[PDB]
């Protein structure tokens, strides 16, 4: 098997099958035609191949898919118009009313919304567990329980779950495990190899790596992905990825290894820096010894990630000011671009709410999140340094 | 009030406001930054115009939306990654278990699937009612009924709906009337102007006009679209349209009027031609006097349209013979491309079936369906001429 | 022989050939590979159809070029980065020091510049001649005369050349004739059918039709074109056309006929309105009976075009006032966009000069020039109308 | 202190752009528009007259391009930038503006094929006098200066042998006699070498290669002083070539440059291992890579380039026919001519670009019989090793 970046650059494509084009051409085209009609017949049946319409299949998309399936080690892949396109398409297909789904204690906000105000409102039962508490997960299992869905690492503190510990419990009761692997990418973590059934990415972030597209990827077994292709996508969301945008994603995937390597080194220096600063009460970075799941981290992820969460002594007012002072970093929700981003949920994403509500939904007053980019490290240090002083 | 063509080209944009750029610049960006947290706090409650994410707002996206709002004469618009993306994003937000949805008697296949196999399996009641029959409709109006949805003209026979009459009833019961106006486009039929509440399109078809993008649009009230944006799109579909594809869609719309005029002028020659032919048994062209609903159709459509359906003697065997013998028309599903397309569902989409089954879905054995392109008519004429000779 | 519109849409491509894709895929690739070194040996002599590098050959560009050949009724077509690209690539190939070029009396500014300030300065001799005057042409030929280059109709007064007469005079001395056929497009005029050897285009204008690309075309004889490819393009300008932009261009070409009809019709009307107005000294529009060379116009052009020029009685000040009152028309150079455009060279392009220098060059103090767009005629009228009022 | 220059990667990603000047957009919007409009007829008269800042036409100027230009400038350490449709675009546009008949251009000994062709079969034929000199030999260069010498042009490293030139040594000679020094800097990118900081007047790239890095666009760049870049803008490109870059492709090129440091660091690490490996293999008669001591101009290479590059050339034992066999056994390297892509590429000019020719004829255009050239891409080094190991075995 070739190495990750050989595959992130070659897998699935031989130049010869398309006139020697080194870069595969872009199929920007809604429909495909048929030479006869019996031949058309046998593509709403599936013995001939060739795809029929761009909301089901497309070679540009199919290559993005095969390529991502190889990076995750899984059998098939599906591309969609966004992360949420991947998450919603997934669950709409796998769940019906009366099914229970078991959710990690904290989720990407729009995931939480899709659950508690979306599919949750159509007779599907929700329950939150701490996926790190294998005792407590077991306890919470039922036979109605059809799905376990978490992010590891998860917002806000980078709380991790033992993926293989969780698969074991799923194997025993007969439930399907879906891991949102956005933060890590296949380059760092690979849940299917630890017994997860599906993985979902917002390809909008690290995979594209250049903040210019919105996209998502499902990877798993042919059997399940085919279901998601043919029900969740075709019929239930219509989250279709543009062939233009899929080729952009494929282009940013060629440098994934190189970018992630730099994301993780930058982050580490920045983490170690932050821990030594007076204005900081708590830091959450997977690559610190101080991280409470440090061992689990090293076991499951090959590097500690580009993301840092940390908490400012003077609370929400101290984070308002830290955030306003940033000159090189940008204020934006989102992550995994070459440009360094930061957000202070207390006074951005979650503003009106007063403090108990913030805690109740697990969000500290002074908590900042950084997506550490590909900039020069002394430059980032300096922007953060001065912004810490401004926090006072 | 500027003309329809003026507006298709200019509505919502001034070059003086963007450095003098004649064509708007394309905002191929997944995220926007904030000047302060407080500015960004405002962006999640709602009170600061501009933008948060590409999944909610983006100027390229907004332009299209506004512009599509203006053509249909609606308060506000919304763009999504496909037709299905619009249909699902709308229905999802307007229905919850124990609600009902009344529907035309025949729907676009994937709309059908979604209803029966998707949302209708989470406890939403479905009923099919012939929407040209106000008696039959007012009858089905239980008090549960929350949404009335249909296509006019509708597959296969271009069956029309009394839009004004359906709206009257719905306004009476507090129902929302939702129209898929994909086939006409606002140049030819503005359902909101007949008391529709919402319209949806596959922009994949006529609006793009060029078979190179997949995309969808919703138009209607501020209140209904704010809802569909922030729940259906935001959490239940994740169907985000590429700003590149949004630009190419805008490009398309700049010739909707010229394109539709030729679509309609070609369609009508071929339809008149067909009517004088021995191999054709019956035709469904809105523009022929003998059309069962010639008069309701002119009330609602400025022109008879670009689609033709007809039935061949020799039934199914004839079809294949016809279909396979074309060399200008292409065999494909889809419609509203510059390229003329033909399909005969008995031996294509619904081939796996058997005639006894094909009765169930109202699909005749000799029904071929022309989407008439922009090519010189004499060529389209000759092509169809020899393909009928070959149907002996 | 398939009609223009059928060719503009289909020529050079069969979906079957490329896995059914209705719209050919876009070859955004800079290099091409080889299966063996033997097949690699072939693409540096060239007795095979393939490619070696996008800067000499690429399928998307070739398709475009085939499609332009067919419409201009020529053997071979070349695609380039801009019209200037095509013009200079063409001339740099066919002229060497001591060679002479006869030119139309007036030319597009940068073409004039290229000649007088570029190539002319490398020992190429230049002579300007009126090309309706066949006696003066015959009398200006010298053995040094190698090329005859002109636009027709030509700025600023829409002055025609007698193309077929020229080509006859040219035949006598074996000289090559080159026609900037930008203004008419192969849809209105076909110089090669009137004996010219080569036509060039600024595809930036009518061919794109929508103002989003820069692009040039050469069409003519296989041997001439091959040399412009291999020398002008490859070695001397390197104005390589983006595959993306070539795709958008072919997208444009699909509605060329329809757009051209609307352009010409809007124009015809505006010219009638203009000719009869109190403020208007003079008017140059081909379609008016009073246009000097009306009879020749109609021998060459199937329609009078979308361009108008007129002179305001009150000179520079009227133009200056007339230009700023416009709300729908945009002030800008350029032409053939869907948006209507205007410019008053006297106070814009040639504003630096003083009055007697602009007469010395052929520029009236109230000459205004309109690119009649695709907007509603009544709206364009209203704009012009009020700007005419305001010019007093 | 705030008068520190941001690091190279910071600038390759941020320079010249602030999201707040454009709606918060984190990525600049693409100005995919062929022309720009004026608020009054007066404001239009300024941008043809020089007075008020603004845009008239994308073939003269465009904000997407402008940002690309200001960014490449910063990276080369030049005053101004220009973006063109191709490498050759940049070069021809340059020389067509800098040279007239009777002017003399001094050229390095070897050149890129199309550049060689431009000069010998193009501008050379329009009354411009050419002379080739070993740019590595400053005595010989001083010796060739005339008062007619107007431009000194050369690549460094040079196609195809990566022959190096003393850039500083040249600009000093050129300062003395008064000439303009244009350096083709495609093979290094500004990340490894910056001729403008060593005294050159202008640099030109084929951005089609390393700057893009993903081999899907065609593009050129000129960087130099404001006046010379302006001239080239308004004479070479505007009137003489029309080599305008599509804003879409320019947006892609900026996307490429956001990773340039990383990619180059990986091309170079990869190439250094491959070269070391190659030197030790039996069939390899000789090898030419800047990062080995056996490189003739090893010290000047180190002097001038912060890393030895991604290009390797070497000669097999067995003449042409051993190449045929080697190249046709490559399963991961592609058979192509080009460089700077993430895909690794191998050309064997003997049996490819120069296949028409007969052995003898090669030696008098300069090319060995068993000469393979390599653009080492970004693949995993261990796959690239294995590919070359097994291909050598077939070339036995």
């Amino acid at each position: 098997l070739p190495g990750f970046a050989t595959r992130a650059i070659h897998h699935g494509y031989d130049p010869q099958d398309h006139g020697g084009a080194l870069v595969p051409p872009v199929y920007q085209t809604a429909t495909f035609t048929f030479p006869t009609v019996e031949y058309g017949a046998a593509c709403f049946a599936g013995e001939q191949a060739g795809h029929f319409y761009s909301r089901i299949s497309n070679p540009t998309l199919n290559l993005l898919e095969a390529r991502m399936a190889s990076l995750e080690g899984g059998e098939a892949g599906l591309a969609l118009a966004s992360g949420m396109g991947a998450i919603t398409s997934t669950l709409w297909t796998l769940l019906r009313p009366g099914d229970e789904v078991l959710l990690g204690n904290t989720l990407y906000g729009c995931t939480f919304a899709f659950l508690h105000h979306g599919i949750g409102e159509f007779g599907v039962k929700l329950r939150h567990v701490d996926m790190a508490d294998l005792q407590a997960l077991e306890a919470a299992m039922t036979p109605a329980t059809r799905v376990i869905y978490f992010e590891s690492p998860a917002n806000p503190n980078m709380h991790m779950a033992d993926i293989a510990g969780v698969a074991k419990i799923a194997r025993k009761h007969g439930a399907t495990v879906v891991v949102d692997n956005t933060y890590c990418t296949p380059y760092l973590q690979r849940p299917l190899e630890l017994g997860a059934d599906l993985v979902v990415h917002s390809a909008t972030k690290y995979l594209s790596g250049h903040g210019d597209i919105t996209a998502g990827i499902v990877v798993g077994s042919q059997a399940l992905v085919d279901r998601i292709r043919l029900q969740g996508l075709k019929d239930m969301t219509g989250a279709v990825l543009s062939p233009h945008d899929a080729a952009l994603l494929m282009r940013g995937i060629k440098t994934l290894n190189l970018r992630m390597d730099r994301h993780c080194a930058n982050a580490q220096v920045l983490a170690e820096f932050l821990a030594r600063q007076p204005q900081v009460e708590l830091i959450h970075y997977p690559g610190l010894a101080s991280f409470p799941q440090y061992t689990l981290a090293r076991q499951q992820m090959s590097q500690p990630g580009g993301m840092i969460a940390f908490e400012l002594k003077g609370g929400i007012g101290a984070g308002r000011r830290f955030m306003n002072a940033l000159q090189l970093f940008s204020r934006a929700v989102s992550l995994g671009d070459a440009e360094s981003l930061a957000q202070h949920p207390a006074s951005m994403t979650h503003s009106s709410y007063t403090p108990e509500e913030r805690a109740h939904y697990g969000i500290s007053e002074g908590l900042v999140r950084l997506s550490v980019g590909l900039e020069d490290i002394d430059d980032l240090l300096a922007d953060v340094q001065q912004a810490l002083k401004a926090s006072a």
